[PDB]
């Protein structure tokens, strides 16, 4: 394919503070939000159809995940917690306390025996799922943590921070294997590992997006076009279709562009206010994207290609 066609079809109202995060099940069922309303929701990912409230944190809702089997998902809050949640009960499973300031974002390994956690306390911490106890707590940035992201076998964890720096940890062990840094040191806002765990796709607040091999420390790709200078916003690889790589931005659209061209191949426009997460659905060409408090709703995009 050379462009994608994504059009709107549904848009999502419901969450009556900005939305967080979005997240697709991996079986392609369900989408799963978080809001600044403290509230998780549950969302048909085909025809956006509302399916459920889970609700239990006290305060709101940074970011969410789901586990691998699709059953349980975390999320990380302000209440300085994560909960563990069964989806089909809404119950929550286990409270997960350790961090000393807003718990910001999360992640389960591909096993789904660990959850991944990164802080405003400038920490990472990794947490065993069955009995909900920190089992590491690395110390990770000397600023809030953006991002955690376990490889593609669960035996690495890259973290980013306003620090400037992305580092690579050891799953095992905790060490620090890799510190990443890049030139004049802007705040690293996302960090993800490539869906063959060779790559990590970066965000800088200097509204620039960079493939990096890690491995190497070589950068490889450079995207830009898109505003982003102030909010971690999430930016994921595409890859049911076209070779994409999706990001929000600060201008209220979603961007798309070429991964190896580097070229914006869509812009999609319906947002109100800040794109602040996208998804990509895992086996049809459907991309998920929420936005910040004056839109509050998430919209589902689908492209032949
Ligand atoms: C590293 C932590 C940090 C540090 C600084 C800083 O230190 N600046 C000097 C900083 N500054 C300015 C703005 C920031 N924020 C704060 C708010 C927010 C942001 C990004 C995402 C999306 N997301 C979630 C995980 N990964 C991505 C969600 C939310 C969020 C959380 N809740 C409860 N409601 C919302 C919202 F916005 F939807 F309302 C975001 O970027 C910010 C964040």
């Amino acid at each position: 394919p050379v462009k994608p066609n994504y059009a709107l079809k549904f848009t999502l109202a419901g969450h009556t503070k900005a939305v967080s995060s979005v997240k697709f099940s991996p079986n392609g069922e369900w989408l799963a939000s978080s809001s600044a309303d403290k509230l998780i929701k549950i969302w048909g990912a085909y025809d956006g159809k509302f399916e459920k409230t889970i609700s239990g944190h006290k305060l709101g809702i940074s970011d969410v995940a789901w586990s691998s089997d699709s059953n349980l998902l975390v999320s990380a809050s302000d209440d300085k917690t994560l909960k563990i949640w069964d989806v089909s009960s809404g119950k929550c499973l286990k409270t997960l306390k350790g961090h000393s300031n807003y718990v910001f974002c999360c992640n389960f390994n591909p096993q789904s025996n660990l959850i991944v956690s990164g802080s405003f306390d400038e920490s990472v911490r990794i947490w065993d799922v069955k009995t909900g106890k920190c089992l590491k707590t690395l110390p990770a940035h000397s600023d809030p943590v953006s991002a955690v992201h376990f490889n593609r076998d669960g035996s690495l964890i890259v973290s980013s921070s306003y620090d400037g720096l992305c580092r690579i940890w050891d799953t095992a062990s905790g060490q620090c294997l890799k510190t990443l840094i890049d030139d004049d040191n802007p705040p690293v806002s996302f960090v993800k590992f490539s869906p063959n765990g060779k790559y990590i796709l970066a965000a800088t607040l200097d509204n620039t997006l960079k493939l990096w091999d890690y491995s190497k420390g070589k950068c490889l790709k450079t995207y830009t076009g898109h505003k982003n200078e102030k909010y971690c916003i999430f930016a994921n690889f595409s890859v049911t279709g076209g070779k994409w790589i999706v990001s929000g931005s600060e201008d209220n659209l979603v961007y798309i562009w070429n991964l190896q061209t580097k070229e914006i191949v869509q812009k999609l426009q319906g947002h109100t206010d800040v794109v602040i997460s996208t998804a990509c659905h895992p086996t049809e060409n459907i991309i998920a994207s929420a936005a910040l408090e004056n839109d509050k709703t998430i919209k589902l995009w689908k492209s032949d290609c």
